[PDB]
C-alpha cells in the first residue's frame, strides 16, 4: 500500500496545496480514495463531409445517422480471489506458456531511438498535453530525457514518483509520455518482436490482418472436434485479478540485468499498484488507487490480454477433457497430469484457438467444453449475455462465427479460386467512415481520411456492391495524388498511393499462402461479389429506389465534391465497374 503509491500521492498533493481536501461524499466503494483538488475542463465525434456527400441514401438510415450523435459502475466493482486449485492451474499454465512463447524469441529493452521514431510517425501511445505542446516536441528536448532518467533511476531503486494514470464498456488510461516510454522500454518487445504472431504463439493473430483472419478460422474448422465456441467476457479489463497480474509478471523470469529490474518495476509499481486521476462533476479531480484490473498502455494491454486469455482457454479445455476434477484443490498427481497434458498436447490445443486480446474462438476436442464452467467462472472471466451455469452455445459453421467484430464468407471467383473475405453489417461500415475525431481538419485532410476508408473498402469489402461503388466514387472525388491519412493508425495495406488493383493482387493472390495458383487478376470485373441475397442480408441497399438513383446519378455526386475541393487533378474510377463501362 502507501509505501509504494504515497510518493506519487504526496507529489500531487503539493502541486494543489491550496485545494487539497478529503471530500466525505466520495462515490468510490472498491477504489481506495485519497483526496480531491480543483480543475475545470472536459471531444465529440465530427462528420466527414466528403464521405457523407457520397453516401446520400444512408442520410435517412437511423443505424448510420445515430452513430455520429452524442460503464464506470463496472470499473467500481471487485473480483473475488480464485480458489487454491484454480491458482495452481493458472501458475502451472502461465509458467509453461511463457517458456513456449520464449523458445524462439529473446526479451530485450526497446530504445529511446525506437520510441522517438514511433512518436514522429503518429501512433496512439495514449499520452497527455504541461511543458511541451505535443509528444513530437518533448522527444527532441533533452530536458524531458533527464525527467525520464530521474524516474528510471527511481525504478531501479524500486520506487515511483510520476507514473500516474488519467481516466477518460471502455476506459482509456493516459499517462505522461515519460511513464509511457518506461513502459515501452521494459515491455514493448512483446509487440515490437511479435510474441503473439500465429507462428510464435499458435493461438495468436498479432500482425495477421483482416484478410487472413477468415482463412485462420477455416484452418481451425478443419480440426476434428466439437462446435466452435466464441464466448465474450463481460468487461474483461475489470476481471483481471491480482493473481492474473502475478502470472503475467513471470515474463521477467526470462529477462536479465537492467531489463529484468526495469520490467519488474513496471509490473510492481504501475500494474500491481495504480494511482489514477478522475474528473468528477460534483468539477474536482479525485486521486484513487487499486491493486487489480487492467490499466496499462493499450499495446501492452493487448499482449497481456492475449496471454491471459490463451491461459484461461487452455484451462477451460483441460476442464472439459477431465484433466482435473475440482478447482477447490489440485492433488499432487493432478499437478503432474496437468504438466504432462501441456507437454504432450499443449501446442496442439493452442492451434485449436484464435485469440485477439479478450476475443477468442476455440474448437475443443468435443462439446464437454460447453458445460466446463467452474475454472472459467472462478478465474472471474464471466461470460456476457448468458446465465453463469448455462452451457455455452457453439457454432456449427466457421462462416457464422463472430471474431474481431466480423464474420467471414467463402467466395468463389469465376476462375474457381477461393477467397475467404471479412464482412460485417454494412450500416456499421458506412456509419464509421462518416465520422472523424478531433478539431482543425482542413478540407484536404477530411478528403484524405475519406480516401483511406475508400481504399480499405476496395481491399477488404470489395465483395459488397454498395461499398465497391462508394469506394470508386470517393477515389474519383479526391485528387488522384493526395495521400490517404488517419489520426489513430491489423496490417494497413490500403494506406498507399499505389494503384488499388496492384495492391489487391499482392494481398489476395501473390502473398496469400492459401492461394496455390498465382495468376494475376487483370481487372476489377474478375473480382466477385457475395450473392445478391447474401449482400442484402449483410445490409446492402441493392433493390431500393434510393440506391438505384444514387448509383445512376453518381457522377453528379462526384462532381459536387470535386467543385468543393476545386481545380485539382482527378481520375474517373467508375468505368472499372461493368455498368459504368459504356
Ligand atoms: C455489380 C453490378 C454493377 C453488375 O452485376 N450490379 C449488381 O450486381 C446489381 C446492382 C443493383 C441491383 C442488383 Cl439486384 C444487382
Ligand atoms: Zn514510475
Ligand atoms: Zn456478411
Amino acid at each position: 500500500n502507501l509505501d509504494i503509491i504515497g510518493k506519487r500521492i504526496e507529489k500531487i498533493k503539493q502541486e494543489h496545496e491550496t485545494s487539497w481536501h478529503y471530500d466525505q461524499d466520495h462515490p468510490y466503494k472498491t477504489w481506495a480514495y485519497h483526496g480531491s483538488y480543483e480543475t475545470k475542463q472536459t471531444a465529440s465525434s465530427m462528420v466527414n463531409g466528403v464521405v457523407r456527400l457520397l453516401t446520400k441514401p444512408w442520410d435517412i438510415i437511423p443505424m448510420v445517422t445515430q452513430m455520429a450523435m452524442t460503464f464506470k459502475e463496472k470499473v467500481d466493482t471487485r473480483t473475488q480471489e480464485p480458489k487454491e486449485g484454480t491458482k495452481k492451474l493458472m501458475k502451472i499454465t502461465a509458467e509453461w506458456l511463457w517458456k513456449e512463447l520464449g523458445k524462439k524469441k529473446t526479451p530485450r529493452m526497446c530504445t529511446r531511438e525506437e520510441f522517438t521514431r514511433k512518436v514522429r510517425s503518429n501512433a496512439a501511445l495514449g499520452a497527455i498535453f504541461n511543458k511541451w505542446k505535443s509528444a513530437r516536441e518533448a522527444v527532441e528536448d533533452s530536458g524531458f530525457w533527464e525527467l525520464v532518467d530521474k524516474e528510471r533511476n527511481l525504478h531501479l531503486e524500486g520506487k515511483c514518483e510520476t507514473c500516474v494514470y488519467n481516466m477518460m464498456s471502455r476506459a482509456i488510461w493516459y499517462m505522461w509520455l515519460g511513464a509511457r516510454f518506461l513502459e515501452f522500454e521494459a515491455l514493448g518487445f512483446l509487440n515490437e518482436d511479435h510474441w503473439f504472431s500465429r507462428e510464435n504463439s499458435l493461438s495468436g493473430v498479432e500482425g495477421e490482418g483482416l484478410h487472413k483472419l477468415g482463412y485462420i478460422l477455416r484452418d481451425v474448422s478443419k480440426k476434428e472436434g466439437g462446435a466452435m465456441y466464441a464466448d465474450d467476457t463481460a468487461g474483461w479489463d475489470t476481471r483481471i485479478t491480482l493473481e492474473d497480474l502475478k502470472n503475467e509478471e513471470m515474463v521477467t523470469n526470462h529477462m536479465e540485468g537492467e531489463h529484468k529490474k526495469l520490467a519488474e518495476a513496471i509490473f510492481k509499481l504501475t500494474y500491481q499498484n495504480k494511482v489514477v486521476r478522475v474528473q468528477r462533476p460534483t468539477t474536482v479531480m479525485d486521486i484513487i488507487s487499486r491493486r487489480d484490473q487492467r490499466g496499462s498502455g493499450q499495446v501492452v494491454t493487448y499482449g497481456l490480454n492475449t496471454f491471459t486469455n490463451m491461459e484461461a482457454q487452455l484451462i477451460r479445455q483441460m476442464e472439459g477433457e477431465g484433466v482435473f476434477k475440482s478447482i477447490q484443490h489440485l492433488t499432487v498427481t493432478e499437478e503432474i497430469a496437468v504438466k504432462n497434458w501441456l507437454v504432450r498436447v499443449g501446442r496442439e490445443r493452442l492451434s485449436r484457438m484464435a485469440i485477439s486480446g479478450d476475443d477468442c474462438v476455440v474448437k475443443p476436442l468435443d462439446d464437454r467444453f460447453a458445460s466446463a464452467l467452474t475454472a472459467l467462472n472462478d478465474m472471474g472471466k464471466v461470460r456476457k449475455d448468458i446465465q453463469q451455469w448455462e452451457p455455452s452455445r457453439g457454432w456449427n459453421d466457421w462462416t457464422q462465427v463472430p471474431f474481431c467484430s466480423h464474420h467471414f464468407h467463402e467466395l468463389i471467383m469465376k476462375d474457381g479460386r477461393v477467397l475467404v473475405v471479412p464482412c460485417r453489417n454494412q450500416d456499421e461500415l458506412i456509419g464509421r467512415a462518416r465520422i472523424s475525431q478531433g478539431a482543425g481538419w482542413s478540407l484536404r485532410e477530411t478528403a484524405c481520411l475519406g480516401k483511406s476508408y475508400a481504399q480499405m473498402w476496395s481491399l477488404m469489402y470489395f465483395h459488397r456492391r454498395d461499398l465497391r461503388l462508394a469506394a470508386n466514387a470517393i477515389c474519383s472525388a479526391v485528387p488522384s495524388h493526395w495521400v490517404p491519412t488517419s489520426r489513430t493508425t491489423a496490417t494497413h495495406e490500403w494506406m498507399t498511393t499505389e494503384d488499388m488493383l496492384t495492391v489487391w493482387n499482392r494481398v489476395w493472390i501473390q502473398e496469400n499462402p492459401w492461394m496455390e495458383d498465382k495468376t494475376p487478376v487483370e481487372s476489377w470485373e474478375e473480382i466477385p461479389y457475395l450473392g445478391k441475397r447474401e449482400d442484402q442480408w449483410c445490409g446492402s441497399l441493392i433493390g431500393l429506389t434510393s440506391r438505384a438513383t444514387w448509383a445512376k446519378n453518381i457522377q453528379t455526386a462526384i462532381n459536387q465534391v470535386r467543385s468543393l475541393i476545386g481545380n485539382e487533378e482527378y481520375t474517373d474510377y467508375m468505368p472499372s465497374m461493368k455498368r459504368f463501362r459504356r
